[PDB]
C-alpha cells in the first residue's frame, strides 16, 4: 500500500526530523502539496539528525516523505499515532538495501506546535 | 496508568531525541536502568530539537523519560510502535500547564540503529 | 491525560469490539456525543468477545470509552493508529485491579466499515 | 515492505479476531512458526466478526496474517501499538479491491490474556 503519505489539518505548522543508519548517504524530500518543501542529506550509522525544519501544510494538508540513496528510492514503511486525542505523530521508516532494518533513513513529523 | 516507560531489548543502542513548544524551559531526563543517563534542557516554541544523543538500553533494557518545567513533573503520554516488525518507535509527549496540546516537550526514542 | 475519548469523522459508522480477560465482570460503556449508545458485558479470563457493535459517530463524532468493574471505574490507557492514511483504529486497555496488565477489558473501534 | 508478520513472547496466549467489510468471501489464515493454526472465512460489508480465537505463540513466537479471496492473495497494511509498555496490539488491515479503503478484512491480534 502507499507509505509515507499524510493528510494533516490545512494551513498547520509541523516539525520533520531525520535520522540516518546505513553506510549510504541519505537522501530526505519533504513534498508539501506535491512540491519539495525541504530536503536533508547525509551519512550517519549512528542516528545523526541529518535535517530538521518546521514547514507550514499549506491548503492542502498534503505531507510526503521520499527517501533516495544516491538517486535509487529507499522502500518505505510508514503510520501514524496520535496521543490523548490531540498529539499526533507520522512515521516513516526506509530500507535502502537487503537487511529490512528500515532504519537507513527514518523521519518523524509531529504537530501540533507551539 | 505509567507513561514513558519502556523496555528495549538487552544491550542495544538506541536514538533518544527531544524537542520543546512552550513558553518554559524543558528538561528532559532519561533513565536507564534506574538512573539518569542524559539531560536535555532547553526552551522553544518553535519545535527546537533540545537534545538528541546515542544510548545503550543496559542489561535490564529498562528506559524511562520524564520531564520537568518550573518545577515540576509533567503530565505524560506515550506509546511504542513497531512498524515492519522491525522497526521501534518509542514516544513521549508532556504538559507542563493547562491547554492539554502535550506538545510542550516531546521526546522521541528509536532502535535499532546503524 | 483524558483517555478513551476519540474524534472520528462526523456522521461516519465505526466498529466497537470489546474482549475480557479478568476474573471479574466487565462493564463497557460507549458513549457517543456524551450519550450511551452501547453497553457490553461478561466475564472472561481468555479474551471473550462480550460485545461487538457498529455505531454511528453522530454529528460531533466524538467518542468515549468508559469501563468499570464492580461498580467501580477502571484506569484507561488509549491510542489511536492509521494505517496507509485511510485505516482507523482506536484501542483502549483498563486496569481494574494491581497487576498492570491493563487487559481486563479491551476495546477496539475500527472505521471506515463497508 | 512485509506486513503482518509479528514477533510475540515465545509460549504466549494471544487473540485473534476477524472483521469483514467487503463484497467478496474474506479468508484469513494465522500461521504459527509458519505451520497454520487458524483459519477464518466469512463475507459482511457491515464488520462482522468472521472469527475468534486462542492461540499459542509456540517456540519461536512468529505469527503471520495472510488474506485472500477467491484465492487471490489481498495486499496487507500492518503495524503493532504496545500501551504502558504491557498492552500489545497487532493490527492488520487489507485491500482485494481498487478502492484502497484496506478494511476488506481487518485483523486485530492482542496479548497477553488472562
Ligand atoms: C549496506 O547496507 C546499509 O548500510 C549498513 C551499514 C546497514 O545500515 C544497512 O541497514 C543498510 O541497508
Ligand atoms: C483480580 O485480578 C483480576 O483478575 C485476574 C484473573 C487478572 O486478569 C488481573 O489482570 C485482573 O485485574
Ligand atoms: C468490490 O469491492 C469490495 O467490496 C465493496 C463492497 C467494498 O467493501 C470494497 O472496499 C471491496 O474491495
Ligand atoms: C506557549 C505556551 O506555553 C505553555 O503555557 C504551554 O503549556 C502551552 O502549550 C504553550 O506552548
Ligand atoms: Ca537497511
Ligand atoms: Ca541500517
Ligand atoms: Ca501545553
Ligand atoms: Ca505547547
Ligand atoms: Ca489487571
Ligand atoms: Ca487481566
Ligand atoms: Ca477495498
Ligand atoms: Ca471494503
Amino acid at each position: 500500500a502507499t507509505q509515507g503519505v499524510f493528510t494533516l489539518p490545512a494551513n498547520t505548522r509541523f516539525g520533520v526530523t531525520a535520522f540516518a543508519n546505513a553506510s549510504g548517504t541519505q537522501t530526505v524530500n519533504v513534498l508539501v502539496n506535491n512540491e519539495t518543501a525541504a530536503t536533508f542529506s547525509g551519512q550517519s550509522t549512528n542516528n545523526a539528525v541529518i535535517g530538521t525544519q518546521v514547514l507550514n501544510s499549506g491548503s492542502s494538508g498534503k505531507v510526503q516523505v521520499q527517501v533516495s540513496v544516491n538517486g535509487r528510492p529507499s522502500d518505505l514503511v510508514s503510520a501514524q499515532v496520535i496521543l490523548t486525542n490531540e498529539l499526533n505523530f507520522a512515521l516513516v521508516g526506509s530500507e535502502d538495501g537487503t537487511d529490512n532494518d528500515y532504519n537507513d533513513a527514518v523521519v518523524v513529523i509531529n504537530w501540533p506546535l507551539g
